[PDB]
């Protein structure tokens, strides 16, 4: 099976890559396994493989670290995120984000149906599992409890069977037989709870299953829109149909070579303590624990030497970096074109701990509109802010054509140079905050509203005639030939490789 | 003579720390000598003197590139600044900003009058040199004017003899016996030609030295108080008094061992055109020239094989970002101490093109205060952007105790996620305005007024009962005796020099 299309060929990958470090000796699930993953993520090193977890019971589990995590050297930074896609490992920010959206205007390839796959090699029903003794992992020293679920897919349906959504949510451990979990509006997982709720008759079907084909979780990680089942977007992205088996006990439909699959109920009445948990913004509060979504887990079925992957997360550069910034960019690229919005590229530079985001500008089209800062400003706050894609992001940066959008270094000199604060931005009060960033849930102002900016980055000459300047840099401040010249004698002079 | 008091010695300095690449093979000023120093200014090589100029007559001149630009390893990134104050070239940025303040509560070693030095070796007349005929640097290929004048120190005094200021503005060829340059508010260049244009009755009697003593530089690029002669406050920092030698033409002192001095006057009625130049914040627009203040020369007298230090300014790292910057942060410090605000550390971050400054607050000082955000704010805007020394930075970052300021990454990770925007900041419309940044003089708003904020990134309860959160990172996230023994196992695991 292929690296994108099988979690196991993946763990492969990265091993022939030599992005990969096992580690064959015992190594505590209590925060030691999630500490050699933070150090890893601090540092851009290898992804770890624990294959040998201390309270390993009946193949139950080995763990992957840092899986969407970046490599050290600049030539390859995003080949474990390339891996997920099927794109070479040298691919480009811009190229992994346009295989994303790549599936936005092509119909939806729905999932086969097989009869078995890897994912029901073993289970355990209601009377011979026990959530408490899984070497379920500690990952931060304050958490409010052992976070199970930080990199795999839960699968929700519609009431009326049309929806089918797959999505990353955080799930702890509640006891032998239940998770307390995140499920917060505006995400998919809470737009289907409500639905849900809204008939009253039961509690949700529900499955969560790690270690899916990278592509899955891929999608998983994106806000695609609503209505739209993730399952037929990556079948289109990848241009074949996904091979799903059904459930034991319900009739959700799981990837075939999940790692390990939980079957069960999400309530639609019951709560139980959730968190605190250390979060992508780089903190944990410690005692801050709420009442959070509660599930009840009836059947677990395994591969054989099952996997599971493990996101630990906090300050940079993680999964909560990589992948919720980038897609969440992507999306919002995409909506800014849907609305006759002239933005050629989005990202959310990791500096900004994914805060913001950069929107290059085509500002050939941004003349031919001939309107003002304030008004595009405005403009283009109202379609992103008012949108589920812009939900995470607190500040947009509009820049001009001469910015690279996915290197952090430009996008801060052009804040810093060429946006005036206040006047050159529009500050957002009534548009749905992100409560997890610090400054918002634990802040001066409310958790869930406001706190928003678009912060105009475009020179005055961008909206009229055209940039009348040139950067004091060797690039732009001096002609070709002599650049070339000194560029030919650098090292015959005196002075000081792309992969490395 | 030691390399922090002689231009000649610090070269020899820089030879020796292997930190210099001496050019013997003719390198044109038009440009070359420039685009060499501009790449060594953004990928942190050795400095570059210019042993062979084309067109070098007389003996003027060589010239030496990047003179306090950085150094490409961690461990003495500071080290050609430090070589300018005689601190070891490992000193931190703490430690050179602290050997910068610490006259501020000395008295002034007044400077020692000598009869001759260096600087009088050579010499030339109104009728032997010409200022078009010398090698002159065109540092950007859009300039307008070669910018003879970018790392020496203008001498001006006060006309009742009681201030002699030392600084740097720079200054292009107008013709063969004057200058151009800048004079503007609040500079004390500018105060002191103020006084001599209300006495109305000669212009300014001026001396340019270039190749100065280093610790003297350092002080002409920093915003000692109003009325303090450089020189005694020099003195008090170095623990010696300069020698200075009375110019040949008129009565002011430059530094006995100066490489070149000019000497004449600074018009009080005429004026000249004067730019565009590639300036600090990485712009330059064409075109852009203005009529500025006009120096004529009478006299050059000048060391044998003298040396001119040139700044390539521009995009990140050169001189006016590790002098300007970091020395306005220092007096910056200095100001809200003395005015009982719980200030610590000051820095201007890079990433913000030294158009911020970070201020690390004492928050078991601040919480006895009993005060709020918005209070705090304002006294601490009201403070640094009322004052001279607050002129060139637009945003002040309040941060608490956990942020290292010399770090920019700590500083953008503290003001992404704690400050929240609008509600945690406060605009100043009514201070001057630095008018260089591009957003200012050429942006949306008035060139001279207004465009600066105050953001505070500390949390609510750094106000109140102290700091209620842990940082999601390795450090803090993890056990002592944990995070030790995944070190002590990292290399043997299969993981990835101080020095480098
Ligand atoms: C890659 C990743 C992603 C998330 C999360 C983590 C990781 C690794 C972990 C588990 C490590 C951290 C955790 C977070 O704490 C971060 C977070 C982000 C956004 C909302 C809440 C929390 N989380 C998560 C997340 N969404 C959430 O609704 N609670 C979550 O718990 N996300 C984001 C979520 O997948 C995206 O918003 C998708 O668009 C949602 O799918 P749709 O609703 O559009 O179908
Ligand atoms: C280290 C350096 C410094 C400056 C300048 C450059 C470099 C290398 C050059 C010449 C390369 C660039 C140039 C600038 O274009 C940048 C600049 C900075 C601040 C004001 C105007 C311009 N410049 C300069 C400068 N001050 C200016 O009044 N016109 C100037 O021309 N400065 C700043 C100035 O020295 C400081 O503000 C001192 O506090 C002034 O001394 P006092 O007035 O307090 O005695
Ligand atoms: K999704
Ligand atoms: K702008
Ligand atoms: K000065
Ligand atoms: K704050
Ligand atoms: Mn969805
Ligand atoms: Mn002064």
């Amino acid at each position: 099976q292929p690296a994108h299309l099988c979690f196991r060929s993946f763990v492969e990958a990265l091993k022939v890559d030599n992005d990969l470090v096992e580690i064959n000796t015992p190594i505590d699930p209590n925060l030691e396994a999630a500490a050699i993953t933070r150090r890893v993520c601090e540092t851009n090193d290898k992804a770890p493989l624990f294959n040998n977890l201390i309270g390993m019971k009946n193949g139950l589990f080995r763990i992957l670290g840092a899986p969407g995590s970046l490599r050290k050297s600049s030539a390859d930074r995003y080949g474990r995120l390339a891996r997920h896609l099927a794109l070479p490992p040298t691919a480009s920010m811009r190229e992994i984000l346009d295989k994303m959206l790549s599936a936005s205007d092509m119909p939806p390839i729905p999932p086969t149906i097989v009869p078995t796959g890897p994912c029901k090699e073993n289970s355990l029903d209601d009377s011979e599992f026990d959530l408490t003794e899984l070497p379920v992992p500690l990952i931060h020293k304050s958490d409010g409890g052992k976070y199970i679920q930080t990199y795999g897919m839960h699968i929700v349906q519609s009431p009326d069977g049309t929806w089918t959504n797959w999505s990353i949510a955080r799930a702890m451990v509640h006891d032998k037989n239940h998770l307390t979990g995140l499920v917060i509006p505006p995400q998919h997982i809470w737009q289907i709870h409500q639905m849900w709720k809204k008939e009253g008759r039961s509690d949700v079907p529900w499955a969560l299953a790690f270690g899916v084909p990278p592509a899955a979780i891929m999608a998983s990680s994106m806000p695609i829109p609503d209505g739209v089942t993730e399952a037929g977007y990556v079948g289109a992205m990848t241009g074949s149909s996904l091979e799903l088996v059904k459930c034991d006990t319900n009739d959700l439909y799981v990837p075939a070579t999940s790692e390990i699959v939980l079957e069960g109920t999400l309530s639609i009445s019951e709560t139980g303590p959730q968190g605190p948990f250390g979060e992508m913004h780089g903190y944990i509060f410690p005692g801050d624990t709420h009442l959070g979504a509660k599930y009840k887990v009836n059947r677990i079925t395994y591969r054989n030497n099952a996997i599971m992957p493990m996101s630990s997360c906090g300050r940079l550069t993680d999964e909560t970096h990589t992948m919720i910034g980038s897609l969440a960019a992507a999306e919002i690229r995409k909506l800014c074109q849907q609305n006759d919005l002239p933005i050629t590229d989005a990202f959310a530079p990791f500096e900004s701990q994914v805060t913001w985001v950069a929107l290059r500008v085509d500002t050939e089209k941004l003349r031919a509109m001939k309107t003002t800062s304030e008004g595009f400003r405005k403009r283009v706050g109202d379609v992103v802010f008012n949108h589920k894609a812009g939900y995470t992001i607190h500040r947009l940066v509009l820049v001009g054509d001469d910015i690279d959008v996915y290197e952090g270094k430009d996008v801060l000199w052009a804040f810093s140079t060429r946006c005036r604060p206040g006047m050159d931005e529009t500050l957002f009060e009534d548009v749905r905050g992100f409560p997890l960033i610090p400054y918002m849930g634990h802040g001066n102002g409310p958790a869930h509203r406001g706190g928003k900016v678009v912060s105009d980055a475009l020179m005055p000459t961008e909206y009229t005639t055209g940039r009348n300047w040139e950067a004091a840099d060797f690039n732009q401040s001096y002609p070709e030939d002599l650049k070339q010249k000194v560029l030919d004698n650098w090292t015959k002079m005196g002075f000081s490789h792309h992969h490395h």
